[PDB]
């Protein structure tokens, strides 16, 4: 994967968006793992979709990489929690507590505990450190803030965060490059096969 | 698009092949269009990922573009209703028939009632045209045998089934020829970048 | 012990509901099978509980006894099925359909693949012979007016849908009468006396 | 001396008894709250069935009475429970937890967060003082040795646990006796006649 391979990726997903494939943009900055897109986080963060979330962040860092990562992973899930919790569904928020929080509790037990028992609270709120949470579409602005933080911060996604000032269709510009290098033989088609030009 | 960019694509998909970004090429092939690939289709069928079934499909055709198309969509939603039943959660079948199913009941009704119908019986096998169903693998897997069928003779798809012949790392090949292009002219020489071209350096 | 039998449950079904132990008056009803408080059935219809309506009823018939018992059990059943898909929960649905409406579809094999049909209406008010029902209340309603006549309708219980007009205490009074001839059946009858258990018979001497 | 009434719910309960009307029996029994059959709370705790359980106990105390009521119930919606986490149905466990289990909470808050902590576990015999724990039949049979125990010590249950001792039929020989009473008052009868009603007195044909 060396430093000319990985610039011919970020040429593909500019080819990429270009081409309006937004998904496997996506996909790609997910596999490579070469570019965190801020602001499509961002996006998959207001809108809830905590599965999408989870498996793009999957391809920069696992949850305990760094203390970063693992505040990273802990106000997803804290806040997936809560949002069962809000809608009273107890047994989903039970499968969130003990699927994806536990992996928490080694590292602080009493916290795990607190987080546990706001299970049985007829609205969570009534817990002194989350009473001022608001509805969920302002908790999620909140908590957006804090993951920027977080991500910025960390160390496995410094340079990862600013995409290249690219020409517009790099990609396109150095296939015709290529072409024009199979016709020097220039005694006068296809990207498959090398151009064969009749003497 | 265009036709040349059409095949810059397909070098594209290649490359993702080789990095093992398969996601990537997955969704690539969906989002152009241009190659259905059975090979993934066959995975995901035999892994009940139905879903994604449907959005890898959805890159290609419709519900009802065609009879073909129908009878695609049809034979996964009712495999996917078989199995509902099969482990016993009726609720599920019942929401299946309801939200994947319906759709069909318009081209024959009878044929929806005798599906619902199979909701009240302790075990579907009891029914005549089921009474060879297997477990969830084997049917499947004899569901899968009719996918391809359908697919392989539905005007949507048949173009899209092949991958065009190529050697390896096409697109690094290509890249390589276009560094030798930039270089080209640079007499008094003296690693490289693809983000903008080279400039030779002077006597 | 046949006839005089049948009658000291009704004065206990009357000391009973003297004492306000209602439970017990409707567990002794069922139990008996010697009473059927219409009353006490149209208030658990009213109120949808389902399952003391029939526990209720099967103490009097069975689903097969004849065709008015069936009609009953159906009619409950099936208003059981449609409130379950009003309130939208499906697997309660399918449950009530496979446990309690299948017995029926022997006596009529296309009404149940009909009543099966409704699980993917929208709203079973889309089948044309539903489609007039009113709220939840009022179907209840409805259902237990039709409900009244076939049970008035049904042999099963004739002579078991009329109270037997009664002195108060009833009970009560045939025991101090027993009471009466424990004394009587004593020595020179001393006054008051007090009287000391009804476990066993009063001594004097 | 509404003595003799709470007598003549005795002789019902007894005849009821021969009649084999059982469900009335246990009904009379929890209605009255003269008499707690230990033989059939004991079935019904077997059998798990804990809403006629607690329906049935209802009829003799409630959950707040005193502190021996309190921890009988508490017994009864712990294993409860403890049984649905078994099963694995944790929606259920959650569901018994918030609406059963929550009122001891406010006497004991630490042993709620304790109980409570039990969902996330893969299983509860993880715990140390829940280790020894069996499967359900035996559960049940060593927390009922407790809540015999309660019960036993409960002061509402006193004088509520033996059934006197009565000769076989007692309620139909009053009758009788009250029978007895009719044919006598006129009298012209010689072979005892045939007898009209329970429900009036009967006629004597001078």
């Amino acid at each position: 994967m060396s430093s000319l391979s990985r610039e011919l990726v970020f040429l593909i997903l500019q080819f990429l968006d270009e081409e309006k494939f937004k998904e496997t943009v996506h996909k790609l900055e997910q596999e490579s793992g070469f570019f965190f897109n801020m602001k499509y986080f961002e996006e998959k963060v207001h809108a809830g979709e905590w599965d999408e979330v989870e498996k793009y962040l999957s391809g920069f860092t696992k949850v305990d990489d760094n203390r970063y990562s693992m505040k990273i992973f802990f106000e997803i899930r804290k806040q997936k929690y809560l949002e069962a919790l809000d809608r009273h569904d107890r047994a989903k928020a039970v499968d969130i507590l003990v699927k994806d929080l536990k992996v928490f509790s080694t590292f602080n037990e009493e916290l795990y505990k607190e987080i546990t028992q706001l299970l049985t609270l007829e609205n969570f709120r009534e817990n002194e450190q989350l009473s001022k949470y608001g509805d969920t579409k302002s908790a999620r602005s909140i908590m957006l803030i804090e993951l920027k933080k977080l991500i910025e911060a960390n160390p496995l996604f410094r340079e990862k965060l600013v995409f290249p000032t690219l020409k517009a269709s790099r990609l396109r510009t150095l296939i015709n490059q290529s072409l024009n290098w199979q016709h020097q033989l220039c005694k006068n088609k296809t990207l498959f096969t090398d151009h064969t030009c009749t003497p």
